[PDB]
């Protein structure tokens, strides 16, 4: 059962990526038991990153590990293709893309043709990033059957949707991206790609290790706490709150997100910390 | 009753903007009675355009007309601000942005802070581009009441939603973006920002002119034909179909959209032309 | 342009229908200019009425006028059919039904077979009641093309959806059921079937008469006031608030709705009246 | 891990309930390990049943078992209360209702007042039947915290939603109603209330028994077959298909559903049997 982290992109106050913080963070995550890193995913502010920023994230992380899945999507396929060609020269786990997004009512064939072009040129294993709540499209297995898909990352609250990919696409690895379904994903899929791995990696690794030991009750108790946390974060902006909590739980600075993903103000950071204190206490009690 | 065109962005086969075609197209629209041009809207592939492409579209159109509303939205507020500062030095009608997009579950305050920053720096009239189907967010009057809003472009199928803005925001001009509601918008709002103005500008101007003469039945007969056309365009991709139809109805080439907004293939364009033939005849019979 | 009222069903405090109040109310509505009455619609608590209650409503109203459209839908087609057979013996405008409801994911053919059975036995003109927000289904013209439809009542916020029925089903009369789109319906469809006709019939009749005179601005000003009212009612339960406002605006008692459609408490009725006072004042100024 | 069956209501070809078939079916389910029977749920055509039919289903089942949860919901609270008072005199597990339905935009307080009345009069344990896809309303813990809730049956594809109830309502038993999430529910909640128990009770009981033995892979293989079956049933109408499959898998006749929930025609039933054949073989190979 693979624990994949959609790693955050640290930015400084002027909105420039801080690759030193990115490498520090990645090294810690691996030491805490994260198995692979998904680069430029939603949690990493993917669609907000320029082509050059996406590339530089991969270049920085490559010094830490080669277990990197490189997300390359954008609204200009020429740019996507430049990143695919760049990644062909790197020894990584695979290349990924979410679907076209923003534009409503695009014909399904547009989605098929988009992935088809990535597959025509990529020399890496193709991963599909399915996130209908973000892109407005769901990628059905029917489109995927004609593509050389190796993995699918499904950020979806319906576990049966994730399981359907497994059933319809033999040999494809499937990972669910919901923080609130981790326990279930670890009991049925190939793993998870959950954002909370950025600040509580030991908790999610512990759930996985507990499940391997047959200690499901303990892993479920941890899920309860995770879900309570998720409710609290939503109010502040989940991605933005993650930056504050990485410092709190892991002990090093990862800077700030970049607006329109506004950083928490000092006041907001303090309020978040007060709210999560009881949960942090219960987590640190069950996970040493 | 103003007719605003969200002008397309012509590209060549390599995905480079053709500014000569853009200028030709703009001149034709204006000669045919279009009141203003909305630059880098959804129809113009806004979110798909780089910052430099958005700038260059404005520069090119600025050689033809002063009647320009400049859309500057992107997922990096630093880039948005660069475009605001650029346009501050140009004599245009106003600046506009749709809301942050892609990322789900952003707090409402993020939307507010985004527009606040644009308003803090722009020396132009502020237009809000509201398109919930595309961005995932509806901008509520709550946030608008705090900003120096001059106009709102509401791409929404619920006409009561657009009418509501008029009521709650005294003095703000309100335009509806739906092609299928043109008639109704001309009879209740400040105008329309309709994509079909790209290929049938004369038809939409005629609706307005007929309404001005009290000839509502005639204007409604035109809307009926427009709605039949809209239903046909959907299977092909509405924006992509527009490029083909500009050449068919207006007689000059505007190139292609840029993938993931795939152009119609030669066979699809033939198929499209056959389907619309009877509708083109009826239209040209009523407008000439 | 036809103004149809989906008349409320008066109940007493024990939840028994008060047919005397029903007849008094219907007589007043006709005197104020309502053209026809839709019996057992949503506003009339249709799905909440027993088979016998639906029948008794028709019987009571038949003494007042024969311009009655009899809504007969329920979740047992045997009961629907008994009401259709009953109505065959009455001299009325037509028989109507909303689609099957509650049960999710019923195949489209179930909806077709349902209406087909009503049409096999009915000796009256068939009216379709389309209300997707209530039933969970939208009835497409494709299903209707094979049925002897005479009228369609579309409670839908998308006016283009209502207009599409007109276009695809020649000779069929189409009426929109939204209170917030009345002005627009009166400028494009065969009429309206709006719930607010129960308490401000003179206002809606005045809009219609003004539009016939070409005084669109005045009719639109009235629409603005109606929409402001609609916002206020929603907070209390629109149907439940209607009962309180019939007494207020029309001067006679129509009793109460029946729980789960809870009547407004005395406190709530008083608060509603305070909130609408300014609007009531502006309405009574523009509509004598 | 309890397995509750929302038992079907057998009807004859004239739409009359066949209580002999109901009793036969109930006995078979119980002999095969079903822990309790939910009476007049969606699967039992609840909202489509008259008050007398709901009563008679309970009376018939009461001759077979004490393990009954009686669903009493309807759109007239007076009728609901008559059924509550009726069941007060019977020794059953509890009383249940789904929320008010059909009518859109009812205030939340209406939902609260509805359940409050049931709780005021019932002398039985209260079960909440939450089915937002069917009723249009989600019952929030806010309202539940005020009521003497003993169990919640949540028909919801988001398992985190069901898990949330457990966390917020100490001591309340929580069951998930989705057939496609059975495995996950058995590993995290108090059980399931799954419609497929009607035709494959032995399979679902086996999943539970396997999980109890720690044989999760085997239980998941069964879920996979269940999910494939579910995808096939949808085109036919899931509830209607169930009647056919009870006879196929269990060997006795349970008649037909009642229109608008149309029975499968002879040709559809043949078509269904052919599609499921390979799945039935695999199931019977793993469960015997
Ligand atoms: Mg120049
Ligand atoms: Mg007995």
């Amino acid at each position: 059962m693979e624990i994949i982290s959609p790693i955050i992109t640290p930015f400084d106050k002027q909105g420039k990526v801080n690759v030193d913080a990115l490498k520090t963070h990645a090294k810690n995550l691996l030491e805490k038991g994260i198995d692979a890193i998904f680069v430029n995913g939603t949690t990493g502010l993917g669609p907000a990153l320029s082509k050059d920023e996406k590339r530089q994230n991969l270049n920085a992380l490559y010094d830490v590990t080669h277990k990197l899945i490189f997300q390359v999507g954008s609204l200009n396929l020429n740019d996507v293709m430049e990143l695919v060609k760049f990644s062909n020269e790197m020894d990584i786990l695979g290349v990924s893309s979410h679907s076209p997004y923003y534009f409503p009512r695009l014909p399904e064939k547009f989605l098929a043709k988009y992935y088809e072009e990535i597959a025509r040129i990529s020399s890496h294993s193709l991963y599909i990033y399915n996130y209908p709540a973000a892109t407005g499209y769901d990628i059905p297995p029917s489109i995927l059957k004609s593509l050389p898909v190796k993995g699918i990352k499904d950020t979806n609250q319906d576990l049966a949707h994730s399981l359907e990919y497994k059933l319809n696409l033999p040999g494809v690895k499937v990972y669910n991206g919901s923080n609130t379904l981790i326990y279930y994903s670890l009991l049925s899929l190939d793993g998870v790609v959950a954002s909370f791995t950025n600040f509580i990696p030991e908790v999610i690794v512990k759930q996985r290790d507990l499940i391997k030991q047959g200690k499901l009750d303990d892993a479920l108790r941890l899920q309860e706490l995770i879900n309570r946390l998720a409710d609290i974060l939503r109010k502040y902006g989940s991605i933005s709150a993650i930056y504050v909590l990485v410092n709190e739980f892991q002990g090093y600075d990862v800077g700030y997100p970049r607006p329109p993903i506004f950083p928490l103000t000092d006041e907001e950071a303090l309020s978040l910390k007060r709210e999560i204190e009881p949960l942090k206490r219960k987590i640190q009690e069950l996970v040493h």
